[PDB]
């Protein structure tokens, strides 16, 4: 029962929601530009990479970023082939891949509104999920993708996570719970013999998943976050509102973050090789040079808030629908505000450059 | 002034407006059947469709039709390969292009809900103009297209026209009006040229435009439909409505119709071969065995302007408003279910088939 593929996207750009809200994964990619220009530039170097150039982001989103990575990348290509590896620029194809309802619509509106692109940039939309396959054998050459290999093809199966039911979240849950991590590991390996199959001999990946250092399941790294949403819902079953106890004791988020696991499982499916992966964080900063340059009642009171609310608003307005909402967050946006003092809140994101192997 | 590559589209799928309102170009990808089997057929026939096969739609739209026929093509490719010619499928590989602003999320949800497809179909939405590079260069092995090719890339320059501004449409444009002609030569040769660049040497190509016969540019075989709809707002230009004569005198549909005009300008531009190339005829049945098949308060009344509706409304709305639209339908819709009446109304179909050629 709940079929995220169907279920979860980010809140629809234009308004105030993800595009107006995802600054913070946007330092994120801005961050791994360095993985990833050794990644194209050792792709680059000497052909394989010769009239085509195929990149492809997986799990973009609406609004920026979408492009943001797949526009840095053609960026430093260009920047090579002139200060030579080639006199001609190859043709840049890209796919940008998510979920089906995502909103497609707003990129190739206020987005591609950038008519074309520089050095022709022909871009393609390519709906489903990438726990299975997209694309046709060795057809990539460069797969880049951030903040979504954490989301998992479902709710893990066994689950009396009570309390904070929201998540992996530490503290109540039972290692019975932690099923999570049994679930991480078929469908992280499923995700990595597709890519296998698609990405050319050559190829790099870039992939940016949140996770955390802890090798812990259950750290303040991880499971804070929901825990403070979860913390915001048991107060209102609690309170009486439209949650019996029964609907809260169903939604679940379905993703899970680790660091050294991560190559656990690219190991165990030999098809990729590995480099300078390693696992930065940042701070919910969540923010820029933002008018007001505020404290708590703004760093995250609010800006880190309306972020988790792009990006969750779905999940729950799915699992206990509008009426509650408005108020969720309202709360979940305290609770933030005060946890944000006692503490320095942040997050763990292990990142890894691959090559696709063998031959 | 007018945009049509952010102007216009067909009414967003779902409700009644195109989905609920195309089964008339339904028919036509029908009646087009054979001309497409003969083309993948011959295609298939012996190497250069090896492992991948690229089919690409120009100008789909939303609801059905969009894969409509890019799925009787993997369809009879897959019958062929069994009835042999090969051991194993290719990977399908298809491209749904249209005008940014088309509406590919309700393809890309309410359709391809049919989670994967059979032989593996990887479908990509391709935004952007046909009268343009859309793919890298010999990428593609089969390039399907009914009813967008007549329309054109801009409205045409030096207009006059005055009463039945609308259109081309018969008495009263002068000459000078057919521009429009002059127009459909620079487009229709540029979109020529970028899909022989495309379109892999032994790749075809059926392209299926609503043209006409008479070879006169002015007749009920084109030109009634938006004599018609300019008939429609003429009166309401008159009976004092939101249209001055000032704003009718600029509203323009900005395509073209035409038939040996066509071979005319494939072998001008010396890329692709012909075959077939014919052109058929269809009438205003616009409907199916409907509940009530009733006689012309039906069959055009209603049917026939739904179906102009769902493709013109956007036109209108962003040229008059939304004030108008209501009332110009309501008009319009009486008009041709009275010309039903004194005559027979039907639309020709220029139909092409191609290969690119050379080597
Ligand atoms: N199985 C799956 N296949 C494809 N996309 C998926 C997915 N599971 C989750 N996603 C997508 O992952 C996206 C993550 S948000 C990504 C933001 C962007 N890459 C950035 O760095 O800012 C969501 O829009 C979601 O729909
Ligand atoms: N320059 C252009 N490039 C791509 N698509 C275009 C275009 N000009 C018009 N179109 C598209 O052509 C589509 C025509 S309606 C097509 C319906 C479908 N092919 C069928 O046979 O039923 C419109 O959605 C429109 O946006
Ligand atoms: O999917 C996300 O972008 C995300 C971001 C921050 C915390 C948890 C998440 O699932
Ligand atoms: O674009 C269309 O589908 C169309 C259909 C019937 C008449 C005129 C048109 O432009
Ligand atoms: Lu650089
Ligand atoms: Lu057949």
């Amino acid at each position: 029962m709940d079929v995220r593929q169907v279920l979860h996207m980010k809140g629809g750009a234009g308004e105030n929601s993800y595009a107006m809200n995802s600054f913070i994964q946007r330092q994120v990619i801005s961050i791994t530009k360095p993985i990833t220009e050794a990644a194209i530039t050792a792709l680059y170097s000497g052909d394989t990479v010769t009239t085509r150039l195929a990149i492809a982001d997986l799990g973009c989103s609406s609004g920026p970023n979408a492009l943001f990575a797949v526009t840095e990348l053609i960026k430093t290509v260009e920047e090579l082939r002139k200060k030579m590896g080639r006199e001609n620029s190859p043709e840049y194809q890209i796919f940008l891949n998510d979920l089906p309802g995502n909103d497609f619509n707003a990129i190739f509106r206020s987005l591609p509104i950038e008519n074309d692109v520089d050095g022709v940039c022909f871009i393609n939309g390519v709906p489903g999920s990438f726990y299975g396959r997209l694309f046709p054998r060795n057809t990539l050459h460069f797969i880049h993708s951030s903040y979504s290999l954490m989301w998992l093809s479902q709710v893990p199966i066994g689950i009396e996570s009570n309390k904070g039911n929201i998540y992996m979240a530490n503290t109540c849950p039972q290692s019975v719970l932690n099923a999570y991590y049994k679930q991480f590991q078929e469908d992280h390996a499923l995700f990595l013999r597709c890519r296998a199959q698609e990405v050319v001999p050559g190829g790099r990946m870039v992939l940016t998943i949140l996770g955390r250092r802890s090798e812990d399941r259950a750290s303040t790294e991880c499971c804070l976050i929901w825990q403070l949403l979860a913390m915001a819902l048991n107060q209102m079953v609690s309170e009486g509102l439209i949650e019996e106890e029964k609907m809260d004791k169903f939604n679940i988020p379905q993703y899970t973050p680790s660091p050294t696991e991560v190559e656990a499982e690219i190991l165990k499916e030999g098809s990729f090789l590995i480099d300078h992966i390693e696992a930065s964080e940042i701070y919910w900063s969540s923010c820029t040079k933002d008018g007001d340059g505020g404290g708590s009642v703004e760093e995250e009171g609010y800006n880190v808030a309306r972020c988790m609310r792009a990006v969750a608003e779905p999940l729950l307005l799915d699992h206990f629908g509008e009426a509650i909402i408005e108020d969720v967050f309202h709360r979940y946006k305290l609770l933030i505000i005060e946890r944000m003092s006692k503490e320095k809140t942040k997050f763990i994101n292990v990142i890894v450059s691959l090559i696709r192997k063998s031959d």
